[PDB]
């Protein structure tokens, strides 16, 4: 009978999240902000309590994140970040907007990609105005070679993402800990994938709402009992 | 020096306004006390500080302090470690109550006795305060054994309870090279000062650390300072 929390985060700044924001550590903008609270709002409504809370290392999840607990009174939660629940990362394309991308690689090869689970986008190269301030960025220090992305495919995201659900978010839940996790679009999409059970077609066919409590009621294998439910008022909803 | 160490004392928070004492009630920053909290933070941020771990209380007016400091030095991402062993002085029946209110139920004699006191405690906080389930029953305190939870403490009694946390859990991480930063309270920093410079009861409570300035420490392997405190700003 446990109960899950997953919040995606809201829109960050420059219209970066129509730009492939990905591993680029991009703040929410005002807007992103007041999305925030009013999820926040909506949890501290329905009385919600939590016993710890996971988030990635991007400032626009972990905001997300510190706006909700504020709003909630529960600033005194213990918190746990990790690179494995980051945006996808979305390599060369990372910055782009959607003219730019198309111009850049042909409407053929965007249809593919967009289309695609297990195609990756090009590199980020040494080229790229986001080259070093992601790939020397002191918060991956500690990843091997294989583990720092240059790009990655959907399949790739899911696959470092849940190794940390599995290793260290699932224990807590069998323990009774009440979760929330801050995170973003694609990490999220691997949760989900794995908690129902869903196909690739399907996972991306999936836009998570933004700044909206999404409430997973889980039973005693962590299989959900019932549909995923969003938290506001009726009209949010 | 070996190893680099990083105090801030939070700034000023509603109650203070109130001139009530607040000990394990959890106050929110006043709009000057976050100010505070920004003003060290863009200290940090024009030094070039890093960190890789940051500890804090439970008590919000610290964690602000804490997250406008990380917003400020870019390093949001950092690990957090919160626990109630870095608290305020818990200060019992007394919390709540304003100094006017204090002077006239308990006498300015007393008053003066507890204020210099190292190891007399306040009154104790009975079930029948306004404030005792707020705090004593707060479920954050709900992993403490009873005589963990405190319903009033001395100077000495706050030290006791913060220097475990201190040895066990900081210490090891400054020895691996972790560069931390320690976000709290007056009296569990006095704790933190005091097993750093040795320093007698007397000098201890004639010890006030500034609010919202960041505290240098230079320590060697053994983590005995090298120097004076240093405050960093303008
Ligand atoms: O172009 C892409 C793309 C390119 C490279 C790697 C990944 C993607 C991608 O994932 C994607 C794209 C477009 C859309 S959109 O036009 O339908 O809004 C998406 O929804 C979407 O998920
Ligand atoms: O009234 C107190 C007090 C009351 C009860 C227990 C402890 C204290 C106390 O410790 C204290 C007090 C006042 C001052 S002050 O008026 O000089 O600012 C202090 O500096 C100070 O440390
Ligand atoms: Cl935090």
């Amino acid at each position: 009978a446990y109960k899950l929390v997953l919040i995606r985060h809201g829109e960050s700044a420059w219209n970066l999240e129509n730009r492939f924001s990905g591993w680029y550590d991009a703040d929410l903008s005002p807007a992103g902000h007041e999305e925030a609270k009013r999820g926040g709002q909506a949890l501290r409504d329905a009385g919600y309590e939590f016993d710890i809370c996971f988030t990635s290392v991007q400032k626009r999840a972990i905001r997300t994140l510190w706006t909700v607990l504020d709003a909630i009174d529960q600033m005194w939660l213990p918190v746990v970040r990790t690179w494995r629940l980051n945006e996808r990362h979305y390599g060369g394309l990372t910055g782009l907007n959607k003219a730019e991308t198309a111009a850049k690689h042909g409407e053929a090869q965007v249809k593919i990609w967009r289309r695609s689970y297990d195609v990756p986008p090009p590199p980020m190269e040494p080229d790229h105005p986001f080259y070093s301030n992601i790939s020397k960025d002191r918060r991956y220090a500690d990843l091997t070679e294989d583990q720092l992305p240059s790009c990655e495919s959907l399949k790739d995201t899911i696959a470092r993402a849940l190794p940390f659900w599995n290793e260290e978010i699932v224990p807590q839940i069998k323990e009774g800990k009440r979760v929330l996790i801050a995170a973003h679009g694609n990490s999220l999409r691997g949760i989900v994938k794995h908690l129902e059970g869903l196909s690739e077609e399907a996972i991306m066919e999936l836009n998570l709402p933004t700044g909206i409590p999404i409430v997973y009621e889980l039973d005693k294998n962590l299989k959900p009992i019932k549909p995923m439910q969003f938290l506001g008022d009726e009209e949010t909803v």
